[PDB]
């Protein structure tokens, strides 16, 4: 029952940019990219943050660029465990870090970054 | 950034809907959610996004889940203070559309949650 | 309705099962589900129901994973009062049915996460 923070960014795929065609060639532009800037800063804070991605779609306005029934995105989420990282402001502002990289290099005007509470049972 | 977000777990009505994939059923609820959105925006000025997401739900057979589970849409959306001035309002909004969307997809039941959580929005 | 809802990855170990898509490793995934929460429904008369999403996991390539990510399945459920009485109960069995599914999907490691929510049930 270790009390520990989770991690959850919601971001588009810019097929415009990337011109990804299919949702698993899209997850695997934003898995590819996540795992190297977490190896990049796994590198010099020795914090490694995993993410669990997953396929989405984010319907919004159409007034505001949403394509009809939502936006091809991806959603990823982690979560602190003490076994791994023993500061959590740390890995949480390697969260936030990361967070910032991914937006700039999936060249997103826009990207949200949530924490919420969670207690984490680890088995192995 | 202290907020909420909600989580809502539907079903999708094949036998209503008569969809025939899990792209088509994700596109189905996603067009309803883009409607209810847009006419509650029009009414409170309050316009509630979705991150929709695929998904199967695993119940017991003997309930009617099919064997390789249902097909549902699980959608989520969290309370940005650029685009609402009041949490509460917007919370209750989100009450107002889950139950929209159990009647527009002709569902006996619907789930939907509140979580607390902490948004950092980029821009 | 304040309440808890749990988080479980797993990998789906397609080098033991012998599967290739997303659908699929959900169809394995959500019949073992099925089983194991069928029989703690009989120990115990708790069920827990499960949605279950497709996924990646992206972690160092060095600790074995693959370029972009290894499939992965989370599954999330809720516990509502309508259907158990004991949260505490329900917990525990949450984590009975975790350990059972990493042995059954043959997985060195397993997360499962607990997280409190607040449920609008409508029925
Ligand atoms: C789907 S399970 C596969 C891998 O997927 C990642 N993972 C599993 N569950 C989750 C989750 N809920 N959220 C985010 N990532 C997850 C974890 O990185 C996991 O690694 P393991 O715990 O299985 O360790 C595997 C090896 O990798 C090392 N390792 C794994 N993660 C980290 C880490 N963050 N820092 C340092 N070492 C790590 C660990 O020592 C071991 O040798
Ligand atoms: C995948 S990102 C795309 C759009 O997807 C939606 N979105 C992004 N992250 C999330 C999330 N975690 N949960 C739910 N919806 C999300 C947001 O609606 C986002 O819009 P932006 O923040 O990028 O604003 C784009 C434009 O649209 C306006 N806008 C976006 N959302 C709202 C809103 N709710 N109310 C008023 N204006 C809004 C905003 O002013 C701007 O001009
Ligand atoms: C996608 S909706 C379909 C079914 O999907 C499951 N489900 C719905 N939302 C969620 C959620 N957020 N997380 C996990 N499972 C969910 C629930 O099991 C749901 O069942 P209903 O509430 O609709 O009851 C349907 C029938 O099944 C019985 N039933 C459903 N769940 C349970 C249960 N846990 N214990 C006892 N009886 C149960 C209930 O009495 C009724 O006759």
């Amino acid at each position: 029952m270790g009390k520990t923070l989770r991690f959850e960014i919601v971001s588009g795929v810019n097929k415009g940019y990337f011109h990804t065609n299919s949702q698993s060639e899209s997850l695997d532009l934003v898995g590819g990219i996540w795992q190297k800037i977490a190896k990049e800063e796994f590198e010099k804070s020795n914090i490694y943050v995993s993410a669990v991605i997953k396929p989405s779609k984010t319907v919004y306005n159409q007034e505001w660029g949403c394509p009809e029934n939502g936006e091809e995105t991806v959603v990823l989420t982690g979560v602190a465990n003490e076994e791994f990282v023993d500061d959590i402001e740390k890995w949480k502002d390697t969260v936030i870090k990361l967070a910032k990289e991914l937006k700039n290099q999936m060249k997103q005007s826009t990207l949200t970054c949530e924490f919420i509470e969670t207690e984490l049972h680890y088995f192995k």
